[PDB]
């Protein structure tokens, strides 16, 4: 894959098909770690206005340990996965992003799990940048983020010049 | 202001919210040209989950050249205006950001009017990259991809360090 973008439990079903739009259109692979907070369906999803090919090959996945079996990433400390959550030290867009990089990010009303966050390198831990007090961003908006970072930083392969 | 975020006639009402988020959480000032296609409401917006703060500030604008008035630019070709369109020619990374920038920003079912794109320079036209027969992107996404870029160019400025 170009860029691996994996959302650990999502809660809120918009968040979740605007990443599926956003997967799509950047040539990203999309994984969901279980349980989803909304119901899975089909139907549902073309009524939000997607097509089928944009969701027919999204990776899903029951649990954490799954995603990192799958796709044979060691549990002690996965390679090339960040880890969003504002607890980082890297920028989002301070680190240096390669060809098939995993982006995780955690739920709308909890981020990720503490045991998976301490279990990363802090340079595996990014933040994207805000001011002081500020508010919690929406998940899609900051996944899409992340992902046009790590995608600039490539050349935009696969986009249309 | 640090960058302007400025809306024509935006459309559905939980991308507007998420904006105003993005705005509050950037140092963004946030302008809004109306015909809005929803219903404006403190209250909505409270229940939205947006804090008075976050909202007080906006500058709403009666019509296009409102805006253009109010921010003294000028009609034949505002100065540091960049406009969000499927049809540009630069990538919205290609061009150099500064303070005060204005960021300018379609209808998620329409984009900018003709007369709005035709009167600015092909370089003040900017386009976020994708693949092939992609379909549209979300616009609270697409908004976030800018507003971060250009933040990012800047430094991140008033970000918490």
């Amino acid at each position: 894959a170009m860029l691996n973008i994996v959302l650990f439990e999502p809660e809120i079903p918009p968040n979740t098909g605007n990443i599926i739009r956003l997967c799509a259109n950047t040539g990203c692979q999309l994984h969901l770690i279980k349980p989803l907070g909304f119901t899975w369906d089909d139907k549902r999803l073309r009524r939000a206005g997607l097509d089928y090919h944009e969701f027919a090959d999204i990776k899903h996945h029951h649990d954490y340990q799954a995603f990192l079996d799958s796709e044979k990433l060691d549990s002690t400390q996965p390679a090339r996965l960040f880890a969003l959550t504002t607890k980082g030290t890297p920028a989002h867009s301070a680190v240096s992003y390669q060809a098939n990089d995993y982006l995780l990010f955690g739920p709308e009303t909890r981020g990720l799990p503490a045991y998976i966050l301490d279990a990363l390198p802090a340079q595996q831990k990014i933040r994207i940048p805000m001011q002081a007090d500020s508010r919690s961003m929406n998940l899609s908006n900051a996944v899409s983020v992340v992902v046009y970072e790590a995608w600039r930083q490539l050349g935009y392969p696969g986009a249309l010049l």
